[PDB]
């Protein structure tokens, strides 16, 4: 116990969520640069509910108030990470919500491309999230709710996912999803190319959405 | 939770098992078969725990009464196992005991050997059980007992040691211990060496031992 250092727990995904996963992986599409406005969403959305519940107990913001978006790329480590301090994830939101529960959306999205409907309509199917692996092969996720300890949750879309807590872990309430880019995707490491995708977005999404420059 | 697979737990060395096991490690020696014979009485051991409490509790034994021990090479993996259906270490037991209590045995042992004493005198010392590093890189120790679920300890000596279960886990009482041969130690994968071995140690031991020839 004093000598304890961390733990990792694997989960299987859900059937369907793996199927979607090996379909997204494995693809061919010609425009993958979508997956950074599904990421952009998520991360605003996670601030909108901090932001709300902050409206009637203002002390939930603790000692982040100014709640805003970060795009930090990592030529180095090959690496794209969209950070927020919004509500963040408790354990049981990344097990439940990031693998192990499906809705009807993710058969119907399957069905949908099977009949050349358009991958660009993710987010219309409640899977936006998995849109990452268009451009990554393994993507990691640390996150950190007021109500719980920190935990990653990552996965390369093999099947399962891990969960991995560590007992001194990381204090700041938020999200960050972190891409580890494709061969052929080192072009969302670019700066020019990161500003003008964010631009092209950042007229939809009420936060400040600052790219990290190396 | 429907969805879980298993799990690992790291711990950190107490600091004089750590500096043991790169003493052992590290070190030449010339008589480095020593380390059987402390697996062999380890398991021995082990049995006359179970064999003593069957005395009073004949149910203890399970669907296994019959106590022995077994000796199994694999050259295709390079791994030297010594099976036993002995007690078993709980969960409990094997962060303890195997890791994270040390006697004042250990630093002795050290001073000890500093001052030109033997390595085969590890025995006497309380760890005999590390003398495996003399030989293996790396050491698997699976164990199940009676009061507990199935677990899986695992160390190379880098400063930690990892437990991992599965939420199906093998039922056998006992412990196996692997050891995954260092490059120059494949002559401990010889039946003729292990046989001789065992017979030099086996007047010793009240259980009987079996080499398993593949
Ligand atoms: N940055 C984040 N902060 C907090 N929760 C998140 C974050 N990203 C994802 N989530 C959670 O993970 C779930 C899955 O996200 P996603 O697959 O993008 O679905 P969605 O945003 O609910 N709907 P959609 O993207 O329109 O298909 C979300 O509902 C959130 O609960
Ligand atoms: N095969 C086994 N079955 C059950 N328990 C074991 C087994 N091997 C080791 N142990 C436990 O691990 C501890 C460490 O073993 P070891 O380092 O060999 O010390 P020891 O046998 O107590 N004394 P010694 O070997 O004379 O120095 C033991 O006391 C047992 O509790
Ligand atoms: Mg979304
Ligand atoms: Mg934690
Ligand atoms: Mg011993
Ligand atoms: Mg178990």
């Amino acid at each position: 116990n004093l000598y304890f250092q961390g733990m990792t727990e694997t989960f299987a995904f859900q059937a369907e969520i793996n199927q979607l996963m090996s379909l997204i992986i494995n693809t061919f599409y010609s425009n993958k640069e979508i997956f950074l406005r599904e990421l952009i969403s998520n991360a605003s959305d996670a601030c909108d509910k901090i932001r709300y519940q902050s409206l009637t107990d203002p002390s939930v913001l603790g000692e982040s108030p100014r709640l805003c978006i970060r795009v930090v790329p990592d030529k180095e480590n090959k690496t794209l990470t969209v950070e927020d301090n919004g509500i963040g994830m408790t354990k049981a939101d990344l097990v439940n919500n990031l693998g192990t529960i499906a809705r009807s959306g993710t058969k119907a999205f399957m069905e949908a491309l099977e009949a050349g409907g358009d991958m660009s309509m993710i987010g219309q199917f409640g899977v936006g999230f998995y849109s990452a692996y268009l451009v990554a092969d393994r993507v990691t996720v640390t996150s950190k709710n007021n109500s719980d300890e920190s935990y990653v949750w990552e996965s390369s879309a093999g099947g399962t996912f891990t969960i991995t807590s560590t007992p001194e872990s990381d204090m700041k309430r938020g999200t960050r999803i972190t891409l580890h880019l494709k061969e052929d995707q080192m072009e969302y490491l670019e700066p020019r190319r990161l500003k003008e995708l964010i631009k092209k977005h950042s007229e939809f999404i009420g936060y400040d959405i600052e790219l990290m420059v190396e």
